[PDB]
């Protein structure tokens, strides 16, 4: 059964799209997806498939300013003021949007790149469906982010000017080492993956469209979640819940590996039930790469069955 | 990646929702999706996967009254007018919504049910794209569109009062048999498929509202695309290209594998090239059935790389 599911941003602008997709029979949980930055939630249709042969319901939907909601609004790659709450609370709006449906349900959240950063803010935040927690594409201590991004420029940007262009030297400095591991045969985008043809997909789906000039309130929004997903709250709060962290070697997200294995190592030694799945060689989307997505769908089936148990 | 398409319909009323899905790199074929009555095509999601991991463009619409073509006109179980000639017509119109995107490649339509008959129509029409036909749930000399269903009757609704509901009884008699090897648990749509899970679903989806009322020029128009696609005029007419059938022997709209067993022989007698997929024991959904949702899925690629070979 398909369901299509609008409702008003926080943002209080866009009609946020959605979907819900149900198997046939009696599902065992529901499984949230949360895309990342430039892309949409229908680009999942391996993975809805998956989920809903595995006898989940599958839930997601297009952010501000992405996709759909971005197609119908008009407005790309900005969410409106105080951006990453706007996401957040979104995320959260979704999970109501089933409510009395799935009520005995263990739900999964699975957030891909910023989708990881809101999955992981979602985490420390009381109301939230949390059963189990699956982070792909993850970004974690990437150099940009960490130490290049320049706070003061980007508060100065901010007091001046929220609603303008990113200016062009903080997108730099936010994303700088994405570049570090690629040839000029793979291109700009990629750090994607190591599939050429997911990459050209990538840059072709309309869909996505990625590459729109962010706002700088949006950009703001991207150093804000960061913080929320990496910050000492949230390894202080993490509920008592499976975990599992899909990722490439070769992604500069996560530091190429070393940052995911930092986030598994620091929830590990706080006693926390942590799976990690590093791709040797492969890059960002390891859920698209034709080398890892069956290992990645998989292991997630198998992860949500675990959670099921539980 | 993914395109929205929409375009008025032939009926001059509806918006036609519509899809496209293409395979990441370079696809060798385009297979067009042509969903039954009173569903959808957003409910072939798994087959979609199944054509896009075997490298093929998908393209798929809502016909008229139909699934989101019926949510957003808010129109359901009606097409306007003349309703097989529209839902033919919007079938051709989804196909030049590619035009120049993959000119060069094979097409191959599949049809299930409703669906079957429209792309039986299509296959006579010229200029159809149309490399391999592929027919599921294939509605073939049932009693009920070839004895129960009174012409006359139906004939003089249409004079009078072609835009009210259908008459109860028209309905009743176009699906007379329909029931003739369920139980009473099995329900009145238990015909849909073996598994109660698949007809549960069935009843549950919002985007295939089933049930509801069909208009009288609807049931002329499900009459129409019937003669269209089992008439003389059909099979002179069958361009000489690869046929795969697949069906259910317990399904009613083939008269439980008698009428699709007709159909193949008919075929094959004529001198064209025909695969046919009985399924013992299942009925309607063979595509849906768990039992044989997987074999029909790669019976489709294998056809689809034959018909590009
Ligand atoms: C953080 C993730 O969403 C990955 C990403 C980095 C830069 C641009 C688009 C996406
Ligand atoms: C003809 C096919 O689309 C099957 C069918 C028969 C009766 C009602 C709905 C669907």
């Amino acid at each position: 059964a398909l369901q299509e599911i609008e409702f008003t941003s926080h943002n209080g602008r866009d009609a946020i799209q959605a979907w819900a997709y149900e198997p046939v029979g009696t599902p065992t949980a529901v499984v949230q997806i949360i895309h990342g930055l430039g892309e949409h939630s229908r680009r999942y249709l391996h993975m809805i498939s998956a989920l809903l042969d595995a006898g989940f319901v599958v839930i997601a939907d297009d952010h501000a300013g992405h996709g759909r909601t971005a197609m119908q609004s008009g407005v790309w790659a900005d969410a409106g003021d105080n951006a990453a709450e706007v996401v957040i609370s979104d995320e959260l709006t979704l999970q109501q949007q089933l409510a009395g449906q799935f009520d005995d349900l263990p739900w999964v959240v699975f957030g891909h790149s910023w989708g990881s950063m809101i999955a992981r803010a979602m985490a420390t935040r009381p109301g939230t469906r949390l059963d189990g927690l699956a982070l792909c594409g993850i970004v974690a201590q990437p150099r940009g982010f960490e130490t290049t991004l320049d706070h003061k420029t980007l508060a100065k940007a901010m007091a001046t000017a929220p609603t303008d262009p990113a200016p062009e030297a903080l997108v730099a400095q936010m994303f700088d080492g994405f570049a570090d591991r690629l040839s000029e045969d793979d291109g700009p985008t990629g750090w994607v993956a190591r599939s050429k043809e997911v990459v050209a997909d990538h840059g072709k789906d309309k869909f996505n469209n990625f590459g729109a000039p962010m706002s700088t309130r949006f950009l703001q929004g991207l150093a804000d979640i960061y913080a929320m997903a990496n910050g000492d709250s949230f390894y202080a709060t993490m509920p008592n819940i499976p975990i599992v962290l899909f990722a490439g070697s070769e992604d500069p997200a996560g530091d190429f590996g070393t940052g995911v294995k930092a986030v598994a190592e620091r929830l590990r030694r706080d006693g926390h039930n942590v799976e990690l799945h590093l791709y040797d060689g492969l890059r960002h989307e390891v859920h698209n790469e034709p080398e890892s997505r069956a290992d990645v769908e998989s292991s997630l089936v198998t992860f949500v069955d675990r959670v099921a148990n539980r």
